[PDB]
């Protein structure tokens, strides 16, 4: 085994590899949304910028797990990254609602990761998940929830409301 | 009695203690409104900021009466602060209308304080009430009145008008 | 339920609402002490400044729980804030000893909050309590303990010792 | 009569002339105290500085009434300034207690001036007394009261307490 490995269970190492793929996939989904909103027949530059940032952050999130894997002495195994579930995302509200549910799906995965780490008495992994992932995930879900509510107030259907709300995201 | 006390009637000292509690209560009401508007299903950041500032100011107003009480040689007596009348405040217009009526209720109390001070020939207390409270109260009522009118013009019902008007408060 | 709510148990949401009230109450107690020490017949400006800062911090502590409640999708319920247990606090030592016991009462409540969060497998809430409350609480108790010891050394009874020790707090 | 005089009653003009003399007298008393505390066998430089400032302020207070007299069209009449009641003032506490009672004697005179102005429907004179005299007088009495309390705590009798308290006034 690795000269550095200590108190690092095989199940946590495997779950990290799965979470790496999930972060890469979320990054890919947000990249799809980002350039969907730059289409000449969608033209929502604020939504495009918002999802491009989210795509970059999820790719950073995946790399933090990869660095973590190496730091604990595990071995990174990369799988294929699935095509995004959709290729057209509808209106801003429908993309936000899809993002909201993706984020809660990732949050579920992270809490199950924490349960695995807690069950194998790995306080270093539980600290990583609390400090770097579960905190950011709850804030993202709250931010998206706020945005959904604001967009519903401004007018969620392809109209002046969506046009004005898009400026708030720029 | 206090070595500093002079021309300070027991009725004014008692009315100040009542006004302290009323200011603390108004502060609590505005704190309730402030974090009501930060709910993921309300998401009016401008209203939230407006009421958070008002909550801070009313707590400052209470402390100015407490300093005043001590300066005149009276004794501060603190009572319980009642729960806010409501826990959900509806739309922006309904919160502003509730704030407008709270502010005029506080103004009434202050004018009655002035009548007590004037009836006991306390020009120092009448000067405090005119310079530090009655001036600020009239300006607050005018500001809130302006806002109510502006929000009714922009569209008071959970729509684009309320969304845009909220940006003016940010 | 809230679009953002996830892994947030009803018992934690209710305990947070109770802790909000306790923080508001501690803030009120420290406000009472603060302006007690600005009385013309007490005149301990250092103690007054120390308790005024503590009052501000406890009000900030309550707002962090309110933001937290909203972030997790719970609903803030505000109750009345009880009058402070006393209206006169004696000497500096007696106020510090009262503060010490209030702080350990709040610490007990927070550790029980952590037990509730830990029993419902809420690592996000346990992280909040460890990072933002239990750390600050232990440091506050140590600081107050140091001060009590220093004041007993300098001379705790209404004398030169209390007068000099008060300058250290300014 | 004066080309500028308007709504200025003879009783207010006469009472202002009396208050001018009282301010000049208080200034003289504080000058006596100031150089009493610079005696080689008293040597309280902090008390000396405190009373020298108070002497300067009371002389400024007298000149503000003189400017006021001229502004309203009255005529300044200056009387003799009595010798200070004492020539030796004892300890710091005894000088502060004498100052406290002089300040409340001046405050009484000012409130009676306000009653004269209010009885003759002179809102300009009542504004002067509230804004420039009654406000400063209450703050001075509170400050002196605080100092008396602090000096009694530190030790009012010719000892280390008075020596240390004197440094706070420097
Ligand atoms: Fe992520
Ligand atoms: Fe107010
Ligand atoms: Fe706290
Ligand atoms: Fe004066
Ligand atoms: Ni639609
Ligand atoms: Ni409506
Ligand atoms: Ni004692
Ligand atoms: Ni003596």
């Amino acid at each position: 085994a690795s000269q550095v490995r200590q108190n690092y269970h095989e199940d946590c190492e495997a779950s990290i590899n799965k979470q790496i793929n999930m972060e890469l996939y979320a990054s890919y989904v947000y990249l799809s949304m980002a350039y969907y909103f730059e289409r000449d027949d969608v033209a929502l530059p604020g939504f495009a910028k918002f999802f491009k940032e989210s795509s970059d952050e999820e790719r950073e999130h995946a790399q933090t797990f990869m660095k973590y894997q190496n730091k604990r002495g595990g071995r990174i195994v990369l799988q294929q990254i699935a095509a995004p579930s959709m290729q057209e995302w509808g209106t801003g509200l429908e993309a936000l609602q899809a993002a909201l549910d993706l984020e809660k799906q990732v949050n579920q995965s992270l809490l199950e990761l924490h349960s695995t780490a807690s069950g194998n008495n790995d306080p270093h992994l539980t600290k990583l998940l609390e400090d770097e992932y579960l905190e950011e995930q709850v804030d993202s879900i709250k931010k998206i929830g706020d945005m959904i509510t604001k967009l519903k107030r401004a007018g969620p259907h392809h109209g002046l409301g969506e046009y004005m709300f898009d400026k708030e995201l720029n």
